């Protein structure tokens, strides 16, 4: 899935507990052209052109949510395995209409389990721009309306071995906002070109 052969997405979520609420989750293949989602985010160009440039591209996905917004402490919990030992660098930035509005750096190091190597990032605390745009973006009246509004927020995440600055997963995320009645989901795509 969401993965090459040095390090694999395991898990994947964001949630509120006030027994708790996601807003999206990936638990563990089409294409998509990385062209058509440059203005998504900076030309930094450390942004995505730069960085699908550096390569390699493999390496590269994106993830399409379909966020559950009906529902505190929020959180984000992210976990990845390998088969190395290694210490993970793991970059997420936030961004709102092609800037960059929030990046948050953190550190992992590997943890023998089971006969492989697993990283778990848990129960960090969401970024408060995150937190109030969340607030604010529930309040809409519309499904429709909020769509709308997160036609223009993205978020990139790079994780790269510490010890050697190799890329080892970037992974573009987009939104919508689903129903109560059908739960968040994903849809996990390769980017090419
Ligand atoms: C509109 C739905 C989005 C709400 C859920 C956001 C899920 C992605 C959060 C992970 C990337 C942000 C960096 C980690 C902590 C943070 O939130 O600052």
């Amino acid at each position: 899935g969401l993965g090459t052969a040095r390090l694999q997405l395991v898990e994947f979520s964001a949630f509120v507990e006030p027994q708790r609420h996601l807003f999206v989750h990936i638990s563990q293949l089409e294409s998509v052209d990385v062209r058509q989602i440059y203005d998504k985010f900076p030309e930094k160009k450390g942004g995505l052109r730069e960085l699908y440039d550096r390569g390699p591209p493999h390496a590269f996905f994106l993830v399409k949510f379909w966020a559950d917004l009906n529902w505190g402490f929020y959180g984000v919990s992210s976990q990845y395995e390998s088969l190395e030992h290694m210490t993970l660098t793991c970059s997420s930035k936030v961004c709102s209409f092609g800037k960059q509005v929030v990046e948050k750096v953190e550190t992992e190091r590997a943890q023998l389990e089971d006969g492989r190597f697993v990283y778990r990032l848990l129960r960090s605390p969401m970024c408060e721009y995150l937190v109030n745009f969340l607030h604010k973006l529930r309040q809409l009246p519309e499904r429709y309306m909020m769509n709308s509004v997160l036609e223009n927020f993205t978020i990139l995440q790079v994780v790269t071995n510490r010890d050697t600055q190799e890329l080892l997963l970037c992974t573009a995320y987009v939104f919508e906002v689903s129903t109560s009645e059908r739960g968040a989901q994903h849809h996990i795509y390769r980017l090419v070109r």
